[PDB]
């Protein structure tokens, strides 16, 4: 395969994909502060189980806006009002303090968005979009909480900022561990957790850290949505995934694993 390949200075070229980076893509970083506007774009060639997926938060006075586009054909990454939302972000503290601005929609297609993430929450709630949406997804583990909800409707993103502890639980329990099978996947590291909220389904997946080539696994708790290839791919950076998700306690043990025809 092969796509445009760019650096943020804005300086490009064909790039010829490597065995297994089967996808191209756009990513965009733009920062609207008081009259002005400043954008970062990077393109290249990416590895898949991703998708589409933009963002828009307000930070005091400044607006945030987070965009990736992805596709499959030779050098397709070449080129490139509305709902009313609730919005804030982390790094101002704005999301955790309760200082709520409201954010309209610059798009139609948009909706309300809200998004945990921890290993220090990270929150950011304002306008996006997903191929999801409107829907919500997530997972859980012992020290991991990703967190996704979209709604179609007028501030429906309002509320106080969803913590994990605040959801009951499940009555479903399954492994919790992440890493890979030697470090933090171990036997030793790997134990029962009880599920909370919509996070109902045993997880596991394994894939290849992008970033690095290394093997990662993670096991835990997720709605039937976070069993998907490109959510996790996003969530925890991975790719060439399989996933198996269940609905019976511990059918998450590492000693069940099957393989998915991947094959
Ligand atoms: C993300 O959305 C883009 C936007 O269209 C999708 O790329 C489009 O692909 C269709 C089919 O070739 C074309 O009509 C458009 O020309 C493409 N858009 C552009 C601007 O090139 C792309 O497929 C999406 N990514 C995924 C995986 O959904
Ligand atoms: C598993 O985990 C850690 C690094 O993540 C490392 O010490 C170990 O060698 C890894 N195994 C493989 C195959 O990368």
């Amino acid at each position: 395969l092969r796509c445009m390949q760019c650096k943020t200075n804005g300086d490009c070229r064909v790039e010829e994909c490597a065995l297994g980076q089967d996808l191209c893509r756009t990513t965009i970083v733009r920062l609207w502060e008081e009259g002005e506007e400043l954008e970062l774009v990077e393109k290249s060639c990416t590895c898949s189980e991703k998708t589409n997926r933009t963002l828009s938060y307000r930070t005091g006075l400044k607006i945030t806006s987070l965009t990736e586009v992805v596709c499959g054909l030779d050098l397709c990454n070449q080129g490139n009002r509305y709902l009313e939302c609730i919005s804030c972000g982390s790094s101002d503290m704005s999301c955790e303090r309760g200082r709520h601005q409201s954010l309209q929609c610059r798009s139609p297609e948009e909706q309300c968005l809200d998004v945990v993430t921890h290993w220090d929450d990270r929150h950011l709630r304002g306008c996006g979009y997903l191929p999801g949406c409107p829907g919500s997804n997530g997972f859980h583990n012992n020290d991991t909480f990703h967190f996704l909800k979209c709604c179609n409707t007028t501030k429906c993103n309002e509320g106080p900022i969803l913590e994990l502890e605040n959801l009951p639980q499940n009555g479903r329990q399954c492994y919790s561990c992440k890493g890979n099978s030697t470090h933090g996947c171990s036997s030793e590291e790997t134990f029962l957790i009880d599920c909370r909220g919509p996070m109902n389904q045993c997880l596991v997946a394994t894939g290849t850290h992008e970033p690095k080539n290394q093997s990662y696994m993670v096991r835990g708790c997720a709605t039937a949505s976070m069993c998907q290839h490109a959510h996790l791919g996003d969530a925890f950076s991975m790719c060439h995934i399989d996933v198996s998700c269940c609905t019976k306690s511990g059918c998450n043990h590492p000693d069940l694993d099957v393989q998915y025809r991947s094959g």
